[PDB]
């Protein structure tokens, strides 16, 4: 029998963490929680704006909903610390709310019964922040509570650990031009947290704003900590986002090429590599965690002084639910 | 002076009527209430996606902002029963939160203190529901709670009205292609109030929903009470919106010429008139609560038999909003 | 061996043909002509922004392309009547370019020397416009020209012969909801055609527009010539389209349970029927010519008279595509 | 009396270009040339998506179109060379079609008898590529064709001149999240120019892009050539647009306060200084080359090495637009 999940907060993330979950032998949803009715939770589960109709079938049962004949019981509690996690044998919660972010408060899921959590986000607290395929080894299987880092942070560190391995980073500075999500408003409204431009129509703008992706790279490369920064650019597409990332390296006379092929290089199931004049679109349900996208190389070259741009294309959705899937089994694995 | 208006609800409605009361003489705006900070409220205010940057000046203050000199307190109470309306002496509360859609909840305002409330949405309860310049005439000025309709509904109303006058209506179907609004998630997500299809990615999505103008247009038009019907499709554009009336009518022998010239005949400064080939952005930011389009009228003839449908364009933002301001002004004139 | 396909046009539909019929057995495409480098239709053919990747492989080559270690020919002569078809012995040609939409300019493709012409759009001329599964059984393999008809045709047809069927059509009106297509312009621009709404911006507006599709459904039924008629919106989703019907029925006392099982009965692999809450975006990719929606059927009932609405999605893409290779196959079985 | 103005190519620049000159004493546009009949040239005058209706009055008469009791003299002549300059005393061609970018091409409108040649885009051949307000005072007057650089240009230019005189500029790279335009396909379609990016859905894609803007600033900047160089991502809003531009500047200890009293310091009607939270559609409409945006000002400082990162809004339709007539109004007060 497999590792028994819980997903907590059905929402993009955990609704394709659980169909990502589907595919992967040996780990189980059995348990879902959110703030809304079944009938809500299985219609969003087989109904996918971007990405499709769900393969399987799911039936609204008395106490949850069934995917293809298993039963995976849900809840409408928005306080975590009062899940029957206990009497459900939860091994492992994936916490997908955006409420949880911080190693105190995701203890909740400890206390109610779970025995470990991985959040779907950067995290604040004393607890190991992981990007699966750059320090996903730096698990022992200890942790009780664990992030999977954000979307931007995963499309990132591939690329920059290949920089820093390769060339030696000395800093940069990254922009990704992001998918709008729904922490975006529909239309101009207040935002919930007092951001000026999460506050206006997600899908009518060019959107600026910040994140820590690059500024806590530290957490998943510490040798580069404090090396990067930047922002984003929230556009609109539903989903699908790039990240372009401008670098100062030690090596010199670098060339185009050589940047290439370091990338290719170092390709796995996390970190893709394409020559083809792709676009947003062509991503979206991607599972590489990162799409190396060596058609948007730059190097600008004056006298002995350069400046290195890359780009790497990921589903904001799906790239990362893959890379939280994997870690999500990696951290079963180690613990059993 | 002025008829002294607060605004609950600085949201779509609430600011673009915020900015309609700027022009309009005997109409302050002294107090709006929100759930919010006011560098939100002054921000939303200065900029608007679809329609444009508020022209004078807005300050925040103390208390509040200014707006081009004049100080407007605001308020952070979800309670409308705890706002001090008696303290700041409202005439007219304009009920813009979507949450005291009801006579008997929006009370709250006049146990607060003020002298009315202005719905702007369909309320039930025993209260009036007026489309300017379709049935204002039936307020008297006693009213203390009013609702000025929905937007489609004051699209449909004059249009309606004219095929009733002049045609006889026997019954109607009507469909509005209708912008999406801020009731519609941005991402595929749970949606408060159930609906599996205001759940979806608003920007994304052919989104069929119901409304109530049709069937609650008997509210307006009591003649016609009970012959129409039909729901909407929200679709990708932020605002702007189409109403679709298709009608059996008792006149026979029907022209588009004769359903034309009686649309024209009729329009005023509620119902505008064209035969351009418009599209749905030329709309945006009009004060017509209306715009009957010519070149949509259609005709179906077999032997006897007749189905006339007919077009008007809305912007379901400011022109509701125009509608409602005026309705304002005028139940403001019949108290004084 | 397979019956030899040539397709002109690699567009939207082109493209898409192509995709539909790697998955139809005795079906092969040997030629492609379009406007374009071969890098161009290669490039197109894997990425398709609304329809997904590509599943296979797909090669430039000398003189065309390679699929999946099939090679197709391809050609760039916008005159068909200099195309090779008698040298490479095409049985069908798919016309897709939207230029030839007559007989007589299709005849084109016959003098090139192919045996047979399909057109992907309704065609003026002495010919057969053909939805699968409605009137493909007026085809007696001896055409050498046939249409394909529309799209919305295909939504259409097998909601209308229900009603025809069952109730007795009287008269109707239809409106689709229809996605943006190649003949609108990218940004407000001169028209090819004159159309000054499809001038303007695709992604920005709702967009009135004519259609034959209703006035022409006499042609696939022609029991009910002359008595629909109806045009389009076309709104910002770049496909995934909603035909809703407004109907006047012989039959009395009609309610929305007779509607919807009357149309569940009817359905096959060209007509789908759901009672799912579904919005555009879940029917990208669909192969049913028409999807029936009971969740949008409406019966509105004066007294003894009643006007009956119902609405069909289809992806006016691969629903098309979907149908077009299926009468496509007919058409080659028949004739062999 | 006024310059006489001919605007050739009655597109987005050339119909901006058009309003724009309305509102500018001493220049009129006495002829318009594009591709299509006068009653699409007047519709598309008249409404406009993202710009609004234009204010005036708008009529077809016999020859061309009045604006405001002005008789417009219109023109379908793909070959300027054909063009009735001579005949209507013609003294500044706006070329605007996208199809004379160059020194030699564009001289079809000084053979045809103009005096002289604006283009709407960086332009080929031995001419003068003027930002207004960064270079326009390397014009003399006897320049016969001039070119107005690009959007992307005037967007970066005040910006680029800033950093180099202020700080010393050693290298830096750009990126322009940039609104789509016209020569981006509707749907996926192939691409005139073989653009495989351009070929795909303009807006429901995040599509990286080519430019020249940083790579020829060194025409409008000649003290900085060579050290710039960059992209674009076109995104899905119809207009306005960001430019992000990363430096390495020669002097240390850089902070934010300078980088942004620096650009302050040097505003005009051409380089705008907000520091404002906005967003695209802001900007929409506006007249500024350039609005730098102080809010998105970032410096990364490792040791003594700083990465440098600024941010300047401009709706590449109106802001390009209202610096063409600048330069244009300039070109013809010092020729006379
Ligand atoms: N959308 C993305 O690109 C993406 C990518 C990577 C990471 N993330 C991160 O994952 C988390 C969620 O993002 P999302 O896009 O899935 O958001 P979402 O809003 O789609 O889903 C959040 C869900 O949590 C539910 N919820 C809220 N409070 C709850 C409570 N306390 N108890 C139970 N359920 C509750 C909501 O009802 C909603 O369904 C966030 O932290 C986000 O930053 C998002
Ligand atoms: N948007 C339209 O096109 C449209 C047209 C006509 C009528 N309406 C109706 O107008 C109402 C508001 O619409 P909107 O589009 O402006 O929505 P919105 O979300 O922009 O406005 C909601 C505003 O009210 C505030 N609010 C919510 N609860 C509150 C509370 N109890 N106390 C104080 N403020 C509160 C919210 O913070 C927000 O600012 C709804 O009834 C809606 O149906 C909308
Ligand atoms: N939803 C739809 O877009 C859809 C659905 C049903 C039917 N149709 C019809 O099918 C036809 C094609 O539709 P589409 O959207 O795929 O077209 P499209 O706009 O994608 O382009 C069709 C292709 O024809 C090519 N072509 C090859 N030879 C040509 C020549 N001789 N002249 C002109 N073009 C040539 C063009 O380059 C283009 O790639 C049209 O008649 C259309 O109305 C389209
Ligand atoms: N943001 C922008 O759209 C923008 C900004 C700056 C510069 N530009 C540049 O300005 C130019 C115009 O761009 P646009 O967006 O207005 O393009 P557009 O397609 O909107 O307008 C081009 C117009 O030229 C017409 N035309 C008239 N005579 C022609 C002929 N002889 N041959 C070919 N076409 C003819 C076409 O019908 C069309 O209306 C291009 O160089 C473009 O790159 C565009």
């Amino acid at each position: 029998m497999a590792v028994k999940v819980a997903i907590n907060g059905f929402g993009r993330i955990g609704r394709l963490a659980f169909r990502r979950i589907q595919e992967v032998e040996g780990l189980e949803v059995v348990a879902v929680n959110d703030l809304t009715d079944d009938d809500m939770l299985a219609h969003l589960l087989k109904y996918d704006t971007m990405q499709g109709r769900f393969t399987g079938e799911v039936e609204v049962v008395d106490g949850g909903f069934r995917v293809n004949g298993k039963e995976v019981k849900s809840f409408s509690e928005p306080d975590a610390s009062k899940l029957p996690w206990k009497d459900l044998n939860i091994d492992v919660v994936l916490e997908c709310t955006g409420f949880y972010t911080d190693k105190d408060k995701a203890q909740a899921h400890i206390e109610a019964g779970a025995k470990k959590v991985l959040i779907s986000a950067p995290a604040t607290g004393d607890l190991k922040t992981i990007v699966f395929n750059t320090n996903h080894q730096e698990l022992d299987g200890s942790e009780t509570v664990v992030s999977g880092a954000s979307c931007t942070t995963n499309s990132l560190a591939p690329v920059a650990k290949v920089l820093n391995d390769d060339f030696g980073l000395v800093e940069g500075l990254m922009t990704t031009i992001h998918a709008y999500t729904g922490d975006q408003n529909t239309q101009d409204a207040p935002h919930r947290k007092g951001d000026k431009r999460r506050a206006r129509a997600a899908a009518e703008n060019i959107i600026p704003n910040s994140t820590g992706a690059a500024k806590a790279i530290g957490k998943v490369i510490p040798e580069i900590d404090g090396k990067l920064d930047g922002g984003a650019q929230r556009v609109p597409v539903a989903t699908g986002s790039l990240t372009e990332l401008t670098v100062v390296l030690e090596k010199q006379d670098v060339t185009v090429e050589q940047v290439n092929e370091a990338m290719k290089n170092a390709s796995n199931e996390s970190f893709g590599y394409t020559e083809d004049e792709i676009v947003s679109s062509d991503v979206v349900g991607m599972t590489y965690g990162s799409l190396f996208d060596a058609t948007q190389t730059r190097v600008m070259s004056v006298g002995d002084r350069q400046l290195v741009k890359v780009a790497a294309w990921y589903d904001n959705e799906m790239s990362y639910t893959a890379q939280l899937v994997r870690t999500l089994a990696y951290l079963a694995e180690l613990s059993k």
